[PDB]
């Protein structure tokens, strides 16, 4: 198997393996010449104060270490695309794990989701801080051992060194309504985090129903909450979801209100008013 590119720092490899294709990323097999440990090679989509903006946001995300974060390794503009090198996630991720067992567990669900509200307080706790505008269940990934969570795919993230973003992207089903309006914080990871918690809770994508991204656009900026949401069957999950995805990003609980909330903490013993 011989390599069929090498990183700027000459560190990683890029073998012509294809494991994975999404709507701008597709992840090669790579491999940490360091350590011989393989590594996830991925490739995305593609002015001068960007590119310098750019160089300066890869050598801080190259610095986080986190227990629930994916390791950002490298990162670069290619000849047309760029390049981020990653651990190479094979546990699958809660998407999948949400679609081989349908139910996940109620100790399961919180115990995860503390560790992704932990992986979240990082980011937006860094200086400065980071907004990962893409989180969902298929970007959390397990990892062994002891089950542990991680938050990856930081190829949408920015480092806020302004007061607000503006760039319209993401996924359509996790994107908080003002993100429409080019004007955002770090509050649309809140918004996604509800809908993640919507996704463990219910086995499906939000606003599955919608026939295309425009409707979900429509649903959203007008403050409809997807049909999956009445289906929530416990009353506490309904509720965190339902103080996520508020229309008013100044209603949303924040992270600490997440973290700091009884009810990821009822795995001490019974339930007792
Ligand atoms: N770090 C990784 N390690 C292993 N597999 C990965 C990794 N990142 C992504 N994958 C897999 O590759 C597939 C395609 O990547 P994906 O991230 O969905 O592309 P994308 O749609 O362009 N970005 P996204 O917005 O997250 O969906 C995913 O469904 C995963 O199964
Ligand atoms: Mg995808
Ligand atoms: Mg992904």
């Amino acid at each position: 198997m011989k390599a069929v590119a090498t990183s700027p720092s000459g560190r990683f490899l890029k073998f012509d393996i294809e494991l994975g294709r999404g709507a701008f990323k597709t992840v090669y097999k790579g491999l940490d010449t360091e350590t011989w440990v393989e590594v996830a090679w991925c490739e995305l989509q593609d002015t001068k104060a960007e590119q310098q903006r750019f160089k300066e946001e890869a050598e801080m995300l190259k610095g986080l270490q986190h227990p629930n974060i994916v390791r950002f390794y490298d990162s670069w503009e290619s000849i047309k695309c760029i390049v981020l090198v990653t651990e190479l996630m094979t546990s699958g991720t809660l998407k999948t794990y949400l679609k081989r067992f349908k139910v996940m567990k109620p100790k399961v669900l919180r115990s995860w989701c503390r560790q992704i509200l932990k992986g979240l307080q990082f980011l937006h706790t860094r200086t400065p801080p980071i907004i990962h505008r893409d989180l969902k269940c298929d970007n959390i990934f397990i990892t062994g051992p002891t089950g542990s969570v991680k938050i990856g795919d930081l190829g949408l993230a920015t480092l806020m060194r302004t007061s607000f973003a503006k760039s319209v992207i993401g996924t359509p089903e996790f994107m908080a309504p003002e993100m429409y309006e080019e004007h955002y914080d770090e509050s649309v990871d809140v918004y996604a985090f509800g809908m993640c918690m919507l996704e463990m809770a219910t086995s499906e994508y939000p606003y599955s129903e919608c026939q295309n991204a425009a409707q979900i656009y429509r649903k959203v900026t007008s403050g409809i909450k997807p049909a999956s949401f009445n289906k929530v069957t416990d009353p506490e999950v309904k509720e965190i979801i339902e103080g996520c995805i508020r229309q008013n990003k100044s209603e949303r609980l924040s992270i600490r209100d997440l973290l700091n909330h009884a009810f990821f903490a009822e795995d001490t013993g019974l339930r007792v008013e």
